[PDB]
C-alpha cells in the first residue's frame, strides 16, 4: 500500500524552524518507511496549509502529525479547522476529498521527547 | 562527580495538557536519576515558573537549561536568554547566573529523536 505523512508545523519568524521541518522531511522520506512525505502548517496563515499538502499526494492513507508538544489552542482547534476535522483531543480518523487521513496525537507525551530532552544535555549522536 | 541539574523550558498555553506534558518529562527524568536535581519553567507570556525562579530553587554546580520548542525561534533566542540577563540569539550559552554556572543547550527541535517521535505518533509503540 501508499501511505502518506504530513508533518504539520508552527512555523516561525526565524528561518531554523522551516529548516528543522525539511530536515525531518529528507530524514523520514529517505528512509523510506513512508511512500511520500510533505510539511505543512497550522498557525499565522503559514503555508503549505495541511489541504495543499494533501491535494498534492496520492496515496490510500495519509497520517497527519502535529509538530507540537500538547493538545492547546493550535492543535485541537487550528488544525482541524484547517482539515474541516473535529476539534478537541484524540487521534481522528476522517476523509478528505475521498482519501483516507487521520490526524495523530501531538508529540509531547512520547517517552522519544523526553529522551530528546535528556540528549540536549548528553550530545550522543 | 558533581551536582547537576535540569530546567525544561517551555511555552506554555491557554489550556491545560502542555503544564502536564512538561511535568510529566519532570517526573520521568526525576525518577530516572540521571540528574540531582529536576525543575520546570516557561518563557512565554508572563507564565510561570520563569526560568530565574526555578534555578533560584537549585542547589546545584551546574545547571543545563533545555529549551522544549522545536527551533531557535523568538521564545528561543529572546524571551529565554532575557528572562535569563544572557545576550540574545542563536546557539549554546554558558555562564552564570546569580553565582551558579547556567548551560542554555540547544532546543530539541533538530534531534533525531524528534524525528522518532514524528514516526511513533503514526506506529505508536509504547
Amino acid at each position: 500500500m501508499r501511505r502518506g505523512l504530513v508533518i504539520v508545523g508552527h512555523g516561525s519568524q526565524l528561518n531554523h524552524y522551516r529548516e528543522v521541518m525539511e530536515l525531518h522531511r529528507k530524514r523520514i522520506e529517505e528512509s523510506g518507511a513512508f511512500d511520500e512525505v510533505k510539511i505543512a502548517f497550522a498557525a499565522r496563515k503559514r503555508r503549505p496549509m495541511p489541504d495543499e499538502a494533501i491535494r498534492e499526494m496520492n496515496c490510500d492513507i495519509i497520517y497527519v502529525v502535529p509538530l507540537f508538544i500538547s493538545y492547546g489552542l493550535h492543535v485541537t482547534e487550528d488544525l482541524p479547522d484547517l482539515l474541516g476535522f473535529p476539534r478537541g483531543r484524540g487521534i481522528k480518523e476522517g476523509e478528505f476529498e475521498g482519501k483516507k487521513v487521520v490526524i495523530c496525537e501531538p508529540i509531547g507525551e512520547d517517552y522519544f521527547v523526553t529522551y530528546a530532552i535528556l540528549n540536549s544535555v548528553f550530545r550522543i549522536g
